[PDB]
Order: C-alpha cells, then sequence, then structure tokens
C-alpha cells in the first residue's frame, strides 16, 4: 500500500500523478496514431519540438531508475544560454557543463549535451586525474570534415582545456526534429557497451586508438580526439535507428562483420531491422516546394513511442517523491 509513503500528500501526489500521465500518455496517444496512419508529425502541425523537450527530463529520469548506473544528466553548452542564438532553451533541470565539471561528484556518467539548437550524447569520467568524455553526436552533415575539428575543440574548451575528448560525429540522424531521441538513445547504448567505453576513456588518458576505433586524428588545437570512423565502439547496435536506408548499407558495407550479429533478442540483424521499419511517405521538404516523398526508417518516431509507454508505466508506479519530481519538471518546462 502506498498510503505509508504519502506523507498525508495523497491528494497533491494523486492529482499530479494523473497531471504527469496525462500528458506522457496524451502525446503518446497522438504520436501513436500518426505513426500507425504513417503520416509525419511536423506536417500534421504536431510540435514535435516542444513535446521532446517537455518529455525529455520525465525520459531520463525513468531511463535512470530502469537501469541504475546510467547516471544519466542533462547538460547544454554555453551557447545554449543565449537566448539570441538558441532556438530552444535548455530542458527542465539541464546544467552548464562548467557548473557541472566543478561541482559534479566524480563517478561515471551519461548525458546529453544542448548546444541551443542541437543535442549530442555523451559518456563523462570524473576523478582525480580529470574529467574525460566521449561524445557521439547522431547527426553528421557537414559538408568537408573540418567543422567536425572546430566541434571537436568546441567540446574539449566547454568541459575545460584539461579534460580529454573524443568527438565521434555518426550519419544516424536525417529529419530536423529526432536530435533528442537519437541522443537518449545512444545514452542507452554507451551503457549498455559501459565496458568498451571504459576502455576508451582509459586509453584517451594514456596509447593508440585501434584497440577502440578505426580511424582517429588529434587535433591541432588542443589534442582533442576527432574519430570519423567508430566502428568497432559504434556498433550495429549503436546504428538501429539510422533513418537512411543508405546510411546503414554504407556502414555495412565498410564494415561487414556489424552485418550478421544480433541487435535485439528477436535475433535480427541490423539490416533485417532496418528494413522492417522503411516507411514510404511525404516530408517537408528542407523545391519545389513544402513537402517531397521519401522511403526511410520510422524506427526513431517507434522509440519515441516506446519510451513514452515506459515512462508513463513507471509514474502509475512511481513513488510519491518520484512523482513530485516529474510534476515539478513538467511544471518547470513552461519556464523561460
Ligand atoms: C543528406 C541530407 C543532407 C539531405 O539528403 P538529400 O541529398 O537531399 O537527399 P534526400 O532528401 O532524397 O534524402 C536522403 C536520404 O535521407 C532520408 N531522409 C531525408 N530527409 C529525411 C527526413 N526528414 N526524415 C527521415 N529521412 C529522411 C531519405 O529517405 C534518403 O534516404 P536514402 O538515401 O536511403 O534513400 C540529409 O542528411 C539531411 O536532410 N540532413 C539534415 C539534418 C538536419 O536537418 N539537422
Ligand atoms: O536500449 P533500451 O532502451 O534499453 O531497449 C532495448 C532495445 O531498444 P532499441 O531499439 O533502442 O535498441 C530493443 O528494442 P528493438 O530492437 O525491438 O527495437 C529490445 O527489444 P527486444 O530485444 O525484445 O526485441 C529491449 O527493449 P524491451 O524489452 O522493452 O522490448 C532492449 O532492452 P535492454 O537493452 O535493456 O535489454
Amino acid at each position: 500500500a502506498p498510503a505509508g509513503r504519502q506523507a498525508g500528500q495523497q491528494a497533491t501526489v494523486d492529482r499530479l500523478r494523473t497531471q504527469v500521465t496525462g500528458f506522457l500518455s496524451g502525446a503518446l496517444g497522438k504520436l501513436q496514431a500518426l505513426s500507425a496512419q504513417n503520416m509525419d508529425p511536423e506536417l500534421a502541425q504536431f510540435r514535435v519540438l516542444d513535446v521532446d523537450r517537455a518529455i525529455m527530463p520525465l525520459l531520463i529520469v525513468a531511463e535512470n531508475a530502469r537501469n541504475p548506473g546510467l547516471n544519466l544528466v542533462p547538460l547544454h553548452m554555453d551557447m545554449a544560454e543565449d537566448e539570441e542564438v538558441r532556438t530552444q532553451p535548455p530542458m527542465a533541470g539541464s546544467r552548464h557543463i562548467a557548473e557541472f565539471v566543478a561541482s559534479a561528484r566524480p563517478g561515471r556518467y551519461r548525458a546529453v549535451i544542448d548546444d541551443g539548437s542541437h543535442t549530442r550524447a555523451a559518456d563523462i569520467r570524473k576523478d582525480a586525474s580529470g574529467t574525460s568524455v566521449i561524445v557521439v553526436d547522431p547527426l553528421r552533415k557537414e559538408k568537408d570534415e573540418s567543422a567536425y575539428v572546430d566541434y571537436a575543440d568546441n567540446v574539449n574548451m566547454e568541459f575545460g582545456e584539461h579534460a580529454k575528448c573524443a568527438f565521434i560525429p555518426v550519419d544516424i540522424q536525417k529529419s530536423s526534429f529526432d536530435c533528442r531521441i537519437l541522443s537518449l538513445s545512444l545514452a542507452l547504448k554507451m551503457h549498455d557497451k559501459d565496458d568498451a567505453f571504459a576502455a576508451f576513456h582509459e586509453t584517451l588518458r594514456n596509447g593508440d586508438p585501434s584497440h577502440h576505433v578505426s580511424r582517429a586524428q588529434q587535433t591541432e588545437e588542443l589534442g582533442a580526439t576527432l574519430v570519423l570512423d567508430g566502428a568497432p565502439l559504434v556498433d550495429a547496435r549503436m546504428m538501429k535507428h539510422g533513418q537512411a536506408a543508405s546510411s546503414v548499407s554504407r556502414y555495412l558495407g565498410n564494415h561487414p562483420e556489424q552485418s550478421t550479429v544480433p541487435v535485439n533478442k528477436r535475433n535480427e540483424t541490423l539490416g533485417e531491422r532496418t528494413t522492417r521499419h522503411l516507411v514510404k511517405r511525404k516530408v517537408r521538404n528542407r523545391t519545389s516546394g513544402e513537402t517531397k516523398e521519401i522511403t526511410f526508417s520510422n524506427s526513431v518516431e517507434q522509440k519515441r513511442i516506446a519510451l513514452l509507454n515506459r515512462a508513463a508505466s513507471y509514474v502509475n508506479s512511481a513513488p510519491p517523491p518520484v512523482v513530485m519530481r516529474m510534476a515539478k519538471l513538467l511544471q518547470d518546462s513552461l519556464l523561460d
């Protein structure tokens, strides 16, 4: 019974519980309906950017509780604090990296890093020796691979010049609004490959990345690591939600050994699973005009739905202090 754990607040708790599940499940029902009807959300006038920003802090709480040791913390870069450049304010509970590095208790963390307009995933190690970070970006649209040099340097400068850093840009995202669900999934995959990421942190502080990645280079300015080929650290299980079939196939062509390993309990290969998620629909054009018809994997929209399902279930059976916390995180999203 929960009457013992309610501290006489069963009225406020029970009402905040309904309020949070109502929003999570309310978003779930529309997204499930749009996905089942094979319709693009932004063409259907669903404001995914705002829903993804409001549910994210609540998803992390659920994921942190579902997998202890994930230690997933939302963080943002300095440019995210600038109301002039940013397209959206950082999500509720988000911390400035400088504040985090200075005050975070030593240990292992996962993170989603908002720069104001885009979000990446990260694996952070903080101890006496220093802080080290492995950043995986689900977007790779830069035409010339020199912006990644800047990104790697820009990420290192945000964590401190004494931090060891690796920047891994990966061709997963194709849409404009999926960078939050993709980064959240990469974080979960990081905790899944915890051992492999710890051995990379070790090599970062000490030799040859060849035991961990296929292609890497130190940057001229800060000597941070830029990885333009993350395999095998970036394996098939990290490429599952690649939206373009050409990205998954190019990746498998470059790393054939990843084409036969199981990516889930159903024993699907990366290629089998992506094919199962291929849909054909109209999307917004980013000549002429407005829309274009494409064939892509709806894995991310299915994953957004599956994550909302998890969170809504967690809250239904969550203890009051968790309910209070998630209700506040939702209210805090209407600030800024
Ligand atoms: O990474 P998680 O969020 O922790 O969930 C993953 C995973 O999800 P991803 O697609 O993002 O990698 C699988 O999902 P699918 O391949 O089917 O899409 C899987 O499912 P199955 O093995 O049953 O096929 C199962 O999730 P669940 O048990 O809730 O259905 C699994 O969980 P774990 O990695 O924690 O074991």
